[PDB]
């Protein structure tokens, strides 16, 4: 017999990114339900070492590799630097991690990430880790535009800047999602869609210095499409999201 | 007698902002030492409800107003959303806070902030809170460019984007500081200074899509000055920083 030989198939990694509280962990659970309901084998990787309660069962869990509170004590750091270094420490255990990855056998692998967006936008950590965990496989990032933050036009545009910094750093395609869309009224959603798909957002800014205006002009001039509206609680928009994942990975 | 009548003088609020671990809390302590060594009356406000150990004695402390861990339990949130909501909860106690502010009597008030930069760049929380705590007084924000992150040109430019989003949202002038400069060699510092003061950074980018290039061009075209090099551990650059604070507040 040969016990090194395992059944092989395609694996697709889906990294769910977003600001604090934008709904990443809930969406991972909802997207896993959706994919399994459609007979698509799906596993979950939790990369947040600080989370306490999860609505899903992670197949790989960062909390078994690094103790955040032990880090904050052993290095005398602040609450946020401690979470950054903890994620950084994951890469020191690349040996143990690659073994867990090897023994993982799933067609779709959902990666829940911490709601510290500087790890993906302002540091190399997000790129190095995401490339390490998805090595040898196609990947896509899903970035969550929090609906609560997006209904304000100036706040919406800052999130497009943030998402662009992530896309530039991470080495994979990115899908934009408008998360928690149930928090919006019909008129708010339509107004936001017109802001983007028609460029009218530039008028909702009013008093803006010349510098910020030039950034905004560049953003709006390169807005390809409106973020996919998703509501994990209402379990809506997951088919659009999964249709775009398939279009991107193909 | 009239016991409502207190001695009045000018107060200047200095908000120290920056990415996780950029050195905010250490710089606050160093800047307080510097100002007191020069016979300048200085108090400290700690706005980070999650910090465990501080090198200074805060005159107002957010931890006495909100319990972060109690928030994460009572609302079933993640580790980062819990810290955002905790800061948000501070404004619910505006009554108690304004009383502490009133009873504060200091010429310079240093405000240590949490290393969750979305509170200042991607949410209104930072603006509302900073305006509330400094009401009736001149204020300045000090944003920390972490030297470790700034030595990579693409990482430096993303931090200029981030600092611009903060400056646009916060309603006060902002001073840029290159923190932890002791981590850099002489050649690295000079190279970074040439990147900015001469615009040569645009060549250190190499393979860049057209969209990211247009953002970078706008950033570099509006780089007024190089961030002030500060090293709290070497206690250097604090006089330059304090000379610029005075120039801005005047
Ligand atoms: N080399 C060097 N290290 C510094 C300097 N200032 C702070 N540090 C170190 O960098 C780490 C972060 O310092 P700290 O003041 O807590 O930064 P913070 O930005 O408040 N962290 P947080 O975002 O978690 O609140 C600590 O190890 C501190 O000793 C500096 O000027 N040089
Ligand atoms: N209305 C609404 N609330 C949602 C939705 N998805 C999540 N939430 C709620 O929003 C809060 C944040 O959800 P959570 O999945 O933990 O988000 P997270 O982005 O992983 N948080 P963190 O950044 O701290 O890890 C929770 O109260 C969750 O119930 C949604 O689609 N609609
Ligand atoms: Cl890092
Ligand atoms: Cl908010
Ligand atoms: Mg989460
Ligand atoms: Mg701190």
């Amino acid at each position: 017999h040969h016990l090194e030989v395992l059944f092989q198939g395609p694996s697709y990694f889906i990294f769910v990114l977003g600001t604090a509280g934008s709904g990443k962990t809930t969406l991972v659970k909802a997207l896993q339900d959706y994919l399994l309901n459609n007979e698509l084998d799906t596993a979950i990787i939790n990369l947040d070492p600080a989370v306490e309660v999860l609505p899903y069962k992670p197949d790989i869990d960062a909390r078994e590799y690094v103790d955040v509170y032990d880090v904050m004590n052993k290095y005398e750091l602040g609450p946020n630097s401690s979470l950054v270094i903890s994620v950084d420490l994951l890469l020191t255990k690349a040996k143990e991690l690659k073994e867990d990855l090897n023994q993982l056998q799933a067609n779709y692998v959902l990666v829940d990430t911490p709601g510290q967006i500087e790890l993906f936008a302002y540091r190399d950590t997000g790129k190095i880790l995401s490339s390490f965990i998805s090595e040898g496989s196609k990947s896509v990032s899903v970035f969550l535009f929090d609906s609560y933050l997006s209904k304000d036009p100036k706040s919406f545009l800052s999130l497009f800047l943030l998402s662009s910094s992530i896309k530039f750093r991470i080495d994979m395609p990115q899908i934009s999602v408008l998360s928690k869309v149930d928090l919006l009224s019909s008129s708010e959603l339509e107004r936001m869609r017109s802001w983007i798909e028609d460029g009218s957002i530039i008028d909702e800014l009013g008093s803006i210095d010349e510098y910020s205006f030039e950034l905004v002009k560049t953003i709006v001039e390169n807005l390809e499409s409106f973020p996919i509206p998703v509501s994990s609680t209402n379990f809506s928009g997951l088919d659009q999201l999964y249709a775009e994942v398939q279009k991107v990975l193909a």
